[PDB]
């Protein structure tokens, strides 16, 4: 089930992970250029969405705030997770956010192109990237709106 | 996670439900013109898949071999299960197969337009037909080759 909660189109939030606590940065200067932060507000830890339509309905690009570049999340190329400008020129750069199957407050973040998901967790490296696999409760995010 | 074992593109195939045994038939005449049966082969229920391209990579069209229509479900309109001509004009046209989290051999067949799964059963009416929510093991699929 489609995450019920979506923003609309063009409201900022930060995406944090449930159990974690941290969030995505996208930025345009010294890689990983998009990671997992533990720390204070910065700008470039701020998204919108676009809104996919026709072949792309429920799905979505995620757009950094200050840099305006989207996210994609591939397998085929390293980095696997990072961006790339436009509003979702390629495939790989649209989302869907899938409810937890047990927490209804809580979404995974999915990638059709690619079938991952995005994790955030405290143990082995990497410790933020996509993933193709069982469900694990580090795959589950929150809207943060600001 | 995407079904490992979907068949090759133009293979021929069944899809029957994992706990009824029943399968789907799709047919030009006679209202409901996609259901499940339980019975003898008949090539109605023969399908073949169009592999997505592109913005439908990982989405399939489910093509009825007898009279070519592909199958649709949807949520705006009864009937919400159908076919219809063309190979995949509309978004409802595309689908997702996705496996189970348990039994690795099943997979549910999932409409990213409508958000949908479906399913087969014994129990309440309609007993085939589309669903948003929960998973149920009613709503586990095999491709049967023939
Ligand atoms: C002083 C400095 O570089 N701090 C960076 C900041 O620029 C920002 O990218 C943040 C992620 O939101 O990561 C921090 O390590
Ligand atoms: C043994 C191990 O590292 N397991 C992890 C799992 O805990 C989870 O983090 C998942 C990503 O959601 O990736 C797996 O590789
Ligand atoms: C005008 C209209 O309703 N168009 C629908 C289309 O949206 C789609 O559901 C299709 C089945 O793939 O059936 C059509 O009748
Ligand atoms: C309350 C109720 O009847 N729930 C059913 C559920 O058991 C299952 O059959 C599902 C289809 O996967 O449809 C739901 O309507």
């Amino acid at each position: 089930v489609n995450f019920p909660n979506i923003p609309a189109e063009g409201v900022q939030f930060r995406l944090r992970a449930r159990d974690t606590g941290y969030v995505i940065y996208s930025r345009t200067e010294n890689p990983p250029l998009v990671w997992q932060y533990n720390g204070p507000p910065y700008d470039d830890q701020l998204f919108t969405l676009i809104y996919g339509t026709g072949p792309r309905k429920n799905l979505y690009a995620i757009k950094s705030v200050p840099n305006g570049r989207v996210l994609f999340s591939r397998t085929s190329a390293s980095p696997y997770v990072g961006n790339i400008a436009g509003d979702g020129t390629y495939n790989d750069n649209w989302f869907q956010f899938i409810q937890d199957d047990n927490d209804p407050n809580s979404f995974r973040i999915y990638n059709l192109a690619s079938d991952t998901v995005l994790y955030s967790r405290t143990t082995a490296d990497p410790k933020f990237g996509n993933f193709t696999g069982a469900k694990y409760d580090d795959q589950l995010w929150h809207f943060e709106l600001v």
